[PDB]
């Protein structure tokens, strides 16, 4: 009943705000600029064993979460071609450490706002067959396939 997952993705693009609405169903909206901040760690004791998440956005503690990690997801903004750019050295930095068998996803956060959509799903879709994971679009505001995501991610075993 062991559950780690690990999320990947620029500053503001929804990584807290994804894991935040499914391990306690919440949403909040706010904004606070990047220079303020981001890096999240969320990890609650079920009753049967753990479920333990956490938001990765000095010092290159990705090595060491990407290297203890086993399941990943990248997060990039809809409305943000630049947050789905700065993912590919997370791809990359996922395969130099580890193995191909890995569970990854890449998540298109902030659906909701077609009308700032700059990223279409084609582009990315080509992208997630040229990696050999899963794609999907969601949406934390309005609960878009939130979980439908994170079963996807628990299905893999
Ligand atoms: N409109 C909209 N805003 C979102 C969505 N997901 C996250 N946000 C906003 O993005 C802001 C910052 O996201 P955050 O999780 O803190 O960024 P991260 O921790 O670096 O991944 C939050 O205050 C949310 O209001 C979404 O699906 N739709």
């Amino acid at each position: 009943n062991d559950y780690r997952v690990a999320v990947f993705g620029a500053g503001g693009v929804g990584k807290s705000s994804l894991v935040l609405r499914f391990v306690k169903g919440t949403f909040r909206e706010s904004y606070i600029p990047t220079v303020e901040d981001y890096r999240q760690v969320i990890s609650c004791d079920k009753s049967i064993c753990t479920l333990q998440i956490t938001d990765s956005k000095n010092r290159a503690l990705q090595r060491h979460v990407i290297a203890r990690g086993h399941a990943f997801i990248l997060v990039y903004s809809i409305t943000s071609r630049q947050s789905l750019e700065e993912l590919k050295p997370i791809y990359e930095q996922i395969c130099e450490i580890k193995g191909e068998s890995i569970p990854i996803m890449l998540v298109g956060n902030k659906c909701d706002e077609s009308p700032s959509r700059e990223v279409q799903s084609s582009e990315a879709e080509a992208l997630a067959r040229t990696w050999k994971c899963a794609f999907m679009e969601t949406s934390a505001k309005l609960n878009h396939n939130v979980k439908e995501l994170f079963q996807e991610l628990l299905n893999l075993e």
